[PDB]
């Protein structure tokens, strides 16, 4: 009735999420909002794709795929659980970065939704575009940063966000950096002030 | 001489625990110890626990993840003791997850996929079970339920017939004390004839 909301920030590496939400956590009422990311680095499976990202240990596309959903399951009570406290979680990437890139690496789209099923239900999904001296800003220091591949991972975010069981909000990489902060720090309050019910699933 | 990793494998009610409980009392406490899947004291673990014991539900394709996931949780804990010439004796591994897996529907070529790559062990020694343990499965846990369980055991002989891996096959007509003489031993001879470095899993 007055959870707390649930909102995701989506987008390529370099897209400026990570600086967008540092943004709204210090626009926002400080003991009424918190920051969450994925992966999250302080679990063992976090850990394992903090060494497969950082170069420094291998591991098949598949074991990747799912150490990293099962990362995002690890928390799925935590995020549940903050948001029936009232408490706000804005985070950055969630089961769409997953089901990305994955596909993006060759899994099925599809398939990979399945393995996401039932993790608590965004309100709201923020995808940050990313122009053309933001797209070429992938120099490669992460295992992911490639030009084409960027571009099939975002080819895979377009087909989610054309699917529309998910409420997503694109915000044009056009805007000036001022607009862009103004833009979503509005949105996202408004989603805190009228969220209620219950917290969904997700893809069920 | 690193460690051997030898995995205990078989249908629900079988003896497993109680064989490698038997295994633990009777070698030096110090160059072996035990490991169990899914490991109840991870938050993965727990949440497995939560569905096995009908708390909480999951689509089969996440109950599947889970399992993996809290296997590799453990994957490098596992190669670093049998390097320090520690010997794992572990209950349930792989062989549970794609069998069960596959039971309930799974390909079992993809579910070896998520599999593949944790450390491959030099010995796993299959409980064959009889008509006493088979019925002790009554819809406790739930995978406990006979006809269920037939379909895991379809899985478990198609693995059993692929060359890959060593298998070894305990008869459920041997009693108590030979069974658990036979596999002591068994696994004796397994810790001493370990060579090479540590294997890949389906690699
Ligand atoms: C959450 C998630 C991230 N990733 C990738 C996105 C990035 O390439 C990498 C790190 O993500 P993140 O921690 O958000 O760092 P960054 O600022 O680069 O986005 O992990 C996946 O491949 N699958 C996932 O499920
Ligand atoms: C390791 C593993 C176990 N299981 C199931 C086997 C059992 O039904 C359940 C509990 O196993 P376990 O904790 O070993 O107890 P027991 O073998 O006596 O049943 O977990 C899977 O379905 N997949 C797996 O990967
Ligand atoms: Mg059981």
């Amino acid at each position: 009735m007055s959870r707390g909301a649930l909102i995701v920030f989506e987008g390529l590496d370099k897209s400026g999420k990570t600086t967008q939400c540092m943004n709204i956590m210090e626009s926002i009422p400080a003991n009424t909002i918190k920051y969450l990311n994925f992966p999250q680095r302080s679990t063992v499976t976090g850990k394992m794709i903090d060494d497969y990202l950082t170069r420094k240990k291998t591991y098949n596309d598949h074991i990747v795929n799912l150490l990293f959903c099962a990362n995002r399951w690890e928390f799925a009570s935590f995020i549940q659980e903050q948001l029936e406290q009232g408490i706000t979680l804005i985070v950055d990437r969630y089961a769409f970065s997953g089901v990305a890139y994955a596909a993006a690496k060759g899994a099925s789209m599809t398939l990979s939704k399945s393995y996401e099923s039932g993790l608590p239900k965004p309100d709201l999904v923020i995808f940050l575009e990313s122009g053309s001296k933001e797209i070429n800003r992938n120099v490669g220091e992460e295992i992911y940063e490639d030009v084409t591949f960027q571009q099939k991972v975002l080819q895979e975010y377009k087909k989610m966000i054309e699917e529309g069981d998910i409420h997503w909000q694109i915000i044009s990489s056009e805007f000036e950096e001022d607009v862009k902060k103004e833009l979503i720090k509005n949105i996202v309050i408004e989603a805190i002030h009228t969220v209620t019910g219950p917290v969904g699933q997700l893809w069920m």
